[PDB]
């Protein structure tokens, strides 16, 4: 087993921050998976179909900064593009291999199995690169090179990768690396850096109150313990946005709520809002976490960082980095910024009521779109809270199977999955892959018997957003010979606090079927469904 | 309710051979679908999944030859993706509809669900075009003439069709058409019709024996009476590959077994690769069709008649159609070739396993049967006349079977479907076993579980764990996904009781899921010449 390119990728996939490797085997990656499984340094993780081992690798990469994704030529990695899609979409750093022919049988055009039969090897290549921040057709002439370039891309811009594996490729003859693949830190221009920081400083100076809104790219670049040691140094109104959620200790003295456009709590809309300067950092106004575009602040009001340029006010100073722009505006706030800040049946209202006082730190939360996700977003979240949420790509189906890429990311962690019943059905499968795996999420079905956010939407009586109403209970022993699962339906809020109480320390996968009004809609949702179908009358 | 885009766009699928629509609701997608839902032509199917969704749709059009797919922007159209390059690959002729947000939204580059954040619009639309034969962007100043456009070009080319279809462009107004839309048969110049005829002519006059091979372009379009009445007419050697099985009843005189290349039965290879003359219809040697491309077969052997142009010998003639191409040569078949063909164990093998469903299908049977070793035992079915044999070799996707199986009983519901899935295939399109339970349908899935990745096994790694699965409990998924299943469930080890079982449910008055245990090292015959050169390729 001489070193080779398959050998050379791995240790550079590991040095990224990658210890797993999600995917499907198919004969076009069976001799990199034999590397993959001798390497003690990697661990392979077999999945229940493509696009779930995509959404895994995701909830794996939103917890270890880094995942990758091992799929066959054609139909597994076509099958893996919604998942590549949505990394792309929240920025999350995938790394696709995709396994192929050999160079030799692309280069006589062969008619081989999982091709279009046209004799064109390239098709799938150029479909994702849409979808990625790099990506490379791997020849035993760059294989090398191309690997740390399309990785240290993906190291910059936190966003998926995508490498074609040749299986000849694969084969060549390489040298291990002395150093570790390392993202040289990136400095601004000194005049650059001093123009932003004169034009902040002055900003702020005449602030009477200056508020903080932090969202998902402070995640993705690790600048979360940054956003946290600032609000401590220099207490002020903060808050996130719906995906950003959990940058913060949400007990914390400054902290109102989540902030949702129009939709905010007053108390939120008061503190960010109404603050006379208010500092976005990482922010993407979507229409989900704006309550349709409704959020009031100008750009007068507000100053905002973005990972390679910063604004303030009118004016955008290109070239800085988010990490410098943020290490700035903390050393410049340290400069002013001074004066702080159980029932019956079971409803929207007491279910995160009740869950409200089941959560604790350390916990990883997941939340699928539809009422979960517009629940959780009241959720007053403990320190040491990991948040995995995805309202700009919207995938249903994400979070059942991003949970199981995060149990493997964390397995000492308690890991609680929100999911509607409808949103479970896209990806249940993967159920079979946390059960094999002898995962302990905690997996709480809404079960209101249909689309319900759909319902909200549109058409609340149309059977299309009706679905097969499926025994959730039953599941897990369908999905395994040896569950050891214990599950629960439940209706009434007093059972769901027991039932909580009884899975607190998640030593088996527990799967509780919560039986939820079909017209219940949670209080955001309620507001977000006022303008989402306003474009067509 | 004033007449409207998505109206037409209904009865434009109405008119193609589609009497339905799968697919998953999006908030993109929902105002149409009130149209189809509406509609007393087409009947909303929804799927557990955009992926199976689009299976479906594949397995639906290989019943009723067209099919039509309704997913939202971005999320539902890259899930739905790799079905649609499997239509591509395997010229089946499905129509992806996208709902899209509003084109004012989309102008103004709005940061809406379902996007990349980039308020970019068309990313999407654009990685589509690879696997589509036509696509189309759906305008108030172009919508009925862009919507014909694409669906006629489905049609000639019997492959995938793409439109976005923003939500607010649906609602424009439009008027109903008087006509239906149809594919105008199109001619060959006559000069260069008589160009093949005669080259043709020349050579089947010398031909002193002539074999017949025919596969899957023949099926898709519409062709399969011709080859039938062919061969009825003109008695002589003839097979299909893999791809292609279904097209001849396999009794017939003259028929000896499926073609394979160095796989194939020595009666075949002597049948096929012996004949001076084989002309193949509609064919297409892939690796998997000829194992590993060992079909002797040399330019000056064969006439092939492909969709737009034909060829004999070294000569290729173009802008031929294939149905032009075909009468032309069964009239010098006709002329030139006067011949008369020369014509319950214990322990569950595979062996006996193939020769227990022999005994058990019957004419107007639909069999699909996924990769691995379910497809490769298949081949060597023997089958009566009017089956629908689905497999897709070429593509070559695991899954698609199970989901493919609840598109083809949709379109067929009188018609008993058996499906051959391996343990393995059905984990990855599972949920639609829930959608056929739903919708009350009765096939015979039969799980072929030898606890693992089998296929693969063979070819590397058997002792490998990344060919191990989650082992599941197949006899009760149809209760764990269903309140009230109308479904009966058995696991069998031995050939007789396979037998017993089969005959039970001959008249499925109800789904049955029956779980086949299997060794775990066991493989058809085929397999094993399929597994040396495979393994013979990227190492
Ligand atoms: C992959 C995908 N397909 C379709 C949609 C459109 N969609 C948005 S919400 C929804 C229904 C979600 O239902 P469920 O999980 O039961 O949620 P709830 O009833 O709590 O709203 C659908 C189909 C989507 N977001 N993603
Ligand atoms: C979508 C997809 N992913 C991966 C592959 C590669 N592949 C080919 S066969 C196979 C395993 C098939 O398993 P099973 O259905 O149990 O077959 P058997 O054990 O009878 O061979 C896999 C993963 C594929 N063909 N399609
Ligand atoms: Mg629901
Ligand atoms: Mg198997």
């Amino acid at each position: 087993t001489p070193y080779c390119v398959a050998d050379y990728l791995l240790d550079r996939l590991t040095d990224c921050g990658a210890d797993h490797l999600f995917g499907v085997p198919g004969d076009y990656n069976l001799q990199f998976l034999d590397h993959v499984i001798d390497s003690p340094d990697i661990c392979w993780v077999g999945c229940a179909n493509e696009l779930n081992a995509s959404y895994a690798a995701d909830g794996y990469a939103r917890c270890k900064g880094f995942a990758a994704l091992l799929t066959t030529f054609g139909v597994g990695e076509l099958s893996a593009m919604n998942g590549i899609a949505g990394s792309y979409a929240e920025h999350v750093p995938v790394l696709h291999i995709v396994g192929a022919p050999g160079t030799a049988s692309q280069q006589r055009g062969e008619l081989l199995h999982h091709t279009l039969g046209d004799g064109e090897f390239r098709h799938f290549y150029h479909m994702s690169e849409p979808i990625t921040v790099a990506q490379a057709i791997l020849t035993e002439q760059n294989a090398c090179y191309e690997i740390d370039r399309v990785l240290t891309t993906m190291l910059r811009e936190r966003r998926p990768g995508y490498l074609m594996l040749p299986a000849d490729v694969a084969k060549k003859a390489a040298t291990p690396p002395v150093n570790a693949l390392t993202l040289r830190h990136a400095h601004a221009d000194s005049a650059c850096l001093k123009a932003f920081r004169d034009a902040a400083e002055n900003r702020l100076a005449m602030s009477k109150r200056t508020a903080l809104l932090a969202d998902f790219l402070v995640l993705r670049h690790g600048l979360k313990h940054a956003l946290q040691k600032w609000v401590k140094d220099v207490p002020m109104a903060h808050a996130t946005m719906l995906m950003g959620k959990g940058i913060f200790d949400e007990r914390h003295v400054g902290f109102y709520g989540t902030y949702s456009g129009s939709a905010s709590a007053g108390a939120v809309k008061e503190a960010i809002e109404g603050a006379d300067t208010v500092l976005c950092i990482g922010t993407r106004f979507t229409d989900t976490l704006t309550a349709g575009f409704t959020h009031q602040l100008t750009p007068s009001q507000t100053i905002e960082v973005q990972p390679h340029a910063s604004r303030v006010g009118d004016v955008w100073f290109t070239g800085i980095p988010m990490l410098q722009a943020i290490e700035t505006l903390v050393e410049l706030c340290k400069q002013h910024v001074h004066d702080t800040p159980p029932d019956g049946s079971l409803t929207q209202d007491n279910f995160w009521k009740t869950l409200q006082t089941f959560i604790r730190p350390g916990d990883i939360i997941l939340a699928d779109q539809g009422t979960s996700a517009f629940g959780a977003i009241d959720l007053r979240l403990p320190a040491d809270v990991n948040f995995i949420v995805q309202p700009l790509w919207g995938s249903i189906g994400y979070t059942l199977a991003a949970a199981f890429g995060a149990q493997t990311a964390c397995p000492n962690r308690r890991v609680i999955v929100l999911t509607g019943d409808g949103a479970a059905q896209l990806t249940i499968q993967e159920l079979g892959s946390m059960l094999r795996d002898k995962q302990h999420p905690i997996i709480l079905v809404l079960n209101n018997e249909g689309y319900t956010v759909e319902r909200a939407i549109h058409g609340p009586e149309q059977r299309y957003n009706d679905i097969a109403l499926w025994n959730w209970t039953q599941i897990p022993q369908a999905l395994s010979l040896d569950p050891q699962a214990q599950c629960w339906r439940v209706s009434e809020a007093e059972q769901l606090a027991d039932v909580l109480e009884k899975v607190a320390h998640h030593e088996r996968l527990s799967l509780i079927e919560v039986m939820l009004p079909k017209a219940d809609i949670p209080p955001l949702l309620g507001a977000i469904t006022k303008a989402l179908e306003a474009r067509n009358s």
